[PDB]
C-alpha cells in the first residue's frame, strides 16, 4: 500500500481516510 501496512494490518487505525478511501 501508499500508506504503511500498520494502518489496514498491525494497530487498528492511524492513518488519514485518504489511505483506506
Amino acid at each position: 500500500a501508499l500508506c504503511p501496512a500498520v494502518c489496514y494490518v498491525g494497530g487498528k487505525a492511524l492513518c488519514p481516510d485518504v489511505c483506506y478511501v
